[PDB]
């Protein structure tokens, strides 16, 4: 019932984002990229009572979750995924790592990266792709609450 | 050939999800419930382009066309349907204003107004209405368009 979750992606995504917004339930327009800590929450995660331990890049082997993040206007982001994404296999010296890609800034029209390269890029991976926007908190529960779904599976 | 609608209703009907299905094609989880914000689209409607100009509340003597929004899985929404639906009267005047009375979330198996109470109360005030899901895009669309389909006929 306690989880140590990951939000990993390049500069300026939303990983800080994405993390305020599930445990402070607001949005925020600025927030300092030099900052990276960890905050805490007790969640009900489908009906159970979770504590979720986050970490906001900016300890990595105790995770037992991990957030790809990219934003769905940074096309850069997304490219960036793959480095991060074999970061943790090797930081955790396993294949079959929980994790979520997530699309963030779904709220933005001006989309550049369309939704078959993401769910390409996730079906090559073989783990599940949310669209979220931090400012609507569209999805933001969604993609933490999937990857605990993801842990729950591994466990 | 441009349109400003105005979406109203009780707190969590789904009328931000019900824009946002129209406006970018996808359905949101969750929604700021204190955002009020307004949207633009140029869309097709039947075979005519049009501009949709369309307030989510949480302007309003301007609207054109109107969208009374409940959920069926909420019987309080209903209730609170003549209280805008009064509302609008006032802030145009008029006696006779565009409308179209809009049952959400139609996916949900938990139906407590049922088809009778609803086309009942759209009969009292001679408006069509339409059963709609922001989910499954159920109805959407055609929600929206009938109301500009009413503006056509008044003018
Ligand atoms: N429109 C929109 N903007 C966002 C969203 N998430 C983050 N932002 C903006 O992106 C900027 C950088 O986000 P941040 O969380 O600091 O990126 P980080 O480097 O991953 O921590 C911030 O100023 C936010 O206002 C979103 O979902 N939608
Ligand atoms: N199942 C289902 N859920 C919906 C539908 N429309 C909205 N919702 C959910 O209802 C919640 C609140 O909707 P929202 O648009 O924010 O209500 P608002 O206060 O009128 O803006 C959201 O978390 C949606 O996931 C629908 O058509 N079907
Ligand atoms: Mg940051
Ligand atoms: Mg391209
Ligand atoms: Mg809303
Ligand atoms: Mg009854």
């Amino acid at each position: 019932t306690e989880y140590k979750l990951v939000v990993v992606g390049a500069c300026g995504v939303g990983k800080s984002a994405l993390t305020i917004q599930l445990i402070q339930n607001h949005f925020v327009d600025e927030y300092d990229p030099t900052i990276e800590d960890s905050y805490r929450k007790q969640v009900v995660i489908d009906g159970e009572t979770s504590l979720l331990d986050i970490l906001d890049t900016a300890y990595m082997r105790t995770g037992e979750g991990f957030l790809l993040v990219f934003a769905i206007n940074n096309t850069k982001s997304f490219e960036d995924i793959h480095h991060y994404r074999e970061q943790i296999k090797r930081v955790k010296d396993s294949e079959d790592v929980p994790m979520v890609l997530v699309g963030n800034k779904s709220d933005l029209p001006s989309r550049t990266v369309d939704t078959k390269q993401a769910q390409d890029l996730a079906r090559s991976y073989g783990i599940p792709f949310i669209e979220t926007s931090a400012k609507t908190r569209q999805g933001v529960d969604d993609a933490f609450y999937t990857l605990v779904r993801e842990i729950r599976k591994h466990k």
